[PDB]
């Protein structure tokens, strides 16, 4: 909600509460989810044609006991934006990859997990330098395009330490670049995306799977979304990018996820989704193994604007084997039930 | 504060700073206590007769370094209210119980400590469902009641375990129900509230005091709240429910709040209360031991609405002895000194 | 940004995100720095000479991952106002004698360094009572003095403890006295600030070099401020007070600090600072070494009150020997880059 603007100045604090509980056979996945999120979305005329910016945005878990409650920062980032020539910003943020795979990241509560948050340039991740052009400099309505440089996030300790170095290897990655570009017009979507990090000494050299180099994506995408209709898919294929669990990455993974919605106007939406992630030539012995492989049903009620109900009931379609076992990979069903308000 | 309020929706940011001291002979509870509470509370109008609403409330500590610093959530949920029908919220939440035992938890910074938060259903903790009817479906006023279950909070591994499991077997619980009733009439008050839930696997097996299927609990209660002059008192009769320090719970326990109150024209609100836990056949050879007893003197001082100040000497009357060093209770007095902006 | 403005209360959210990175040879300095600041400030008239208020001062890492997110309290404490009688509050604030130190920490992203966060009465730190008189009653226009007792912040356990203990004994502290002077004229101005803490017993019986008594500092300032020009320094000699890596504090610290600033009517303001912490006759066989020893050449650019970028260029000037790396103090030069926005 907007609860500044003034003299040049604007600001949208904005949040929800999710009443969320989770219905599985497996017990680690089975109970209350309850979490809040909180944000500030910051916007400053400082002339005519540039704007100053600024988005912060933090998770708050409310399922947790009051000695051990945890919550984090999901993006936190400054920039600068400039009429017919672009927007620069830099913090915390989305990877450009997620400028395409976002589009069947839809559901009620599932879906948007063939990728994970500080997983390369795929999704959110700290130290990511965006350039953003929209209608290409003013010339083409909906033709938008993004070249990001995403720095070093290293260890805690020893060689290839950074100052916020993390230990979890699965949260690292070296310098990478990425580009994306997405086309536009009445309803229809098309669009790209490529990502290459470079692979941090401890990620290739602490005993897991998926080592190389370098982390790599490439993303095609298409959507429709007009007249009450969502309709969206997306396939990506990475190398030493797809988090395998607890055993580390796909040499290569083949990710493929789409959606279909419906808005009547009465406020029910409707949701059918599939979502799958095949990992090829994995190592260890494991071969071609689904990484992921679920079938999603869903239906969200829209009291109005604040208020919204809803049911996800996740048809977890990997059986349980092996690899599985070894990866950690949940292959239970999951019914998500949440009752949500937000400002 | 209400800094939101605009088509349908409207949000309250309310928050305190209590510059808050300890002093006490016992040096755990001598100094600095100085915290910070924040929180938003928001109502949407879906029709004339439908509101939906939620509410997020945390606390950061204020008296700690920079390198170390504690913050938690103290309430977070969704829900919805029907006119003349009722309301339901769904997720951190107080529990049935505290509807009737809060009418003794008036005190300037002592009191309410016959019981703690994450302790079954008698204060805060995770994954209330709350039903509420608020004068009897419009046809009592001042006849309200609540039924409210509560879902199992286990342990965060092995047996038992839930998708917010925790350790700490004084936080768990298993599933629960409860339910209250108050009537209030020209400044006279009645209530009650039971409560009973499934006790844990991990609280029954690791060599605690007061372990059994089920923690339960009967609550009766009493208030005068008018011409400036504020009477209550509650006594509740808990069975495996009542914490007693590191040592468990009690098999029963006997508790009992009394509080007397004055506000004067000019500011000055002086308070007197007694409080008292009488722990019964406690085990590991203690008997019937007192778990709390103490006499409360303060005095709140209100500047304005936004601004007071405050003093709370609780006379400790617990004798130091075998149970209460094994136990861990401090059988010392406390003088809270306080100075508190809120909005 | 002032939110709230209403029936004799007034609130002012304020914030800022700071795109942040650094660039050292040293790796422990160099990468994202990312991060967000958030508080409130409130301020209540209670009558035409009584204002009460509160301030609250949060800061949250941004260059973290979500799994391990960091944040922590600045400031957090309440007060009172009278007119021509002076104020007082208490709570988690400023040490007095950064009433001085203060005028020359006000680099881009560096200096402020020649002390510490929870270092005595130096900056920030827990349970300061704090009494502020300015304009000497009404008396002396520009007079202004302060009077600042800091209570115990001792140890988590045993012998020492306090309710708020810590165990990094470079945080604790021990009862301490501090006062402050300072005078303004047209732009010119001359202060001075003197503290007296005790030091607790973990903190001179932990094996580090100095020890003793008490931690105690003098300070003496001066500044211009107007016409564009800024130019101020301090001076300050401490004596078990100063810390020194690892190693534990200087028996006795000269420490400088030296700044030159102007500002552009265009936005630019330019900057050249000298910091320095001299070690006199330290223990261990170090004798004298300089603890601290950098020049900092910076530059921000304002666009406007909500947006801002800077570079600023800290040039080390310690030399790696025995005692830097004993101590495990950076020796290397870092180079800071930010882009701002702020409400
Ligand atoms: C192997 C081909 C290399 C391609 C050249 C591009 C370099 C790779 O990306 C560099 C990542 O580091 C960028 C760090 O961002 C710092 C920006 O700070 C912005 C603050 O306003
Ligand atoms: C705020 C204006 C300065 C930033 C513009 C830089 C990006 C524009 S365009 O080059 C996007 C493609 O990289
Ligand atoms: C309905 C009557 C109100 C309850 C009467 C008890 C008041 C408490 C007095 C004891 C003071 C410690
Ligand atoms: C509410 C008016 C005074 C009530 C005092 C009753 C005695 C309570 C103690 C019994 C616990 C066993
Ligand atoms: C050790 C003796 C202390 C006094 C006993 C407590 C009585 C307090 C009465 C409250 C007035
Ligand atoms: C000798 C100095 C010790 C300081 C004691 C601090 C007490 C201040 C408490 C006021 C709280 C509002
Ligand atoms: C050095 C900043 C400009 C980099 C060019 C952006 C397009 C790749
Ligand atoms: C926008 C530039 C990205 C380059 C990707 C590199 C593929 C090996
Ligand atoms: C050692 C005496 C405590 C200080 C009281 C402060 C209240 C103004
Ligand atoms: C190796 C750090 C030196 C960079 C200084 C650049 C000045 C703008
Ligand atoms: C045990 C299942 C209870 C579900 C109630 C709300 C769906
Ligand atoms: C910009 C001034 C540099 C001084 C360097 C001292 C070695
Ligand atoms: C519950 C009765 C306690 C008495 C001990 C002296
Ligand atoms: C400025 C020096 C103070 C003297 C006390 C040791």
């Amino acid at each position: 909600a907007e609860i500044y603007n003034k003299d040049g100045n604007k600001l949208d604090l904005y949040g929800k509460v999710e009443g969320l509980h989770y219905f599985s056979d497996n017990d680690s996945k089975d109970g209350d989810k309850t979490y809040m999120r909180l944000g500030f979305k910051g916007e400053t005329q400082v002339t005519d044609q540039l704007t100053g910016y600024g988005q912060w945005e933090y998770q708050i878990q409310g399922n947790e006991p009051e000695s051990d409650n945890s919550s984090w920062t999901r993006v936190a980032f400054a920039g600068l934006k400039f009429q017919d020539v672009g927007s620069f910003d830099y913090g915390r943020n989305y990877g450009v990859v997620y400028d395409v795979t976002s589009w069947t990241d839809v559901l009620p509560e599932f879906g948007g997990d063939t990728y994970d948050s500080d997983n390369f340039m795929q999704q959110r991740g700290n130290g990511f330098a965006t350039y953003r052009n929209t209608d290409f400099f003013g010339l083409v309505d909906g033709l938008d395009f993004a070249v990001q440089y995403q720095g070093k996030n290293g260890s805690a300790h020893g060689e290839g330490m950074t100052t916020n170095g993390r230990d979890d290897v699965f949260e690292q990655n070296g310098d990478g670049v990425g580009g994306s570009i997405t086309y536009n017009y009445e309803g229809f979507g098309i669009g790209a995306a490529v990502s290459s990090s470079k692979r941090t000494w401890d990620q290739n050299n602490t005993g897991l799977i998926g080592t190389g180099d370098r982390a790599e994506t490439y993303t095609g995408g298409l959507k429709y979304d007009a007249n009450n209709i969502y309709l969206a898919a997306q396939y990506t294929q990475t190398y030493n990018a797809t988090r395998v669990g607890s055993l580390g990455w796909a040499n290569k993974a083949q990710n493929f996820e789409a959606v279909a919605q419906y808005q009547f106007d009465f406020g029910l939406r409707p949701s059918l989704a599939y979502l799958q992630s095949k990992g090829k030539n994995l190592g260890r012995g494991y071969d071609d193994e689904d990484i992921l492989k679920y079938v999603d049903v869903g239906a969200t009620y829209y009291f109005n604007k604040n208020m919204s109900t809803y049911v996800d009931y996740k048809i977890n379609l990997l059986d349980d084997n092996r690899f599985t076992r070894d990866a950690g990979i949940n292959t239970d069903d999951i019914v998500a039930l949440g009752l949500v308000y937000q400002f």
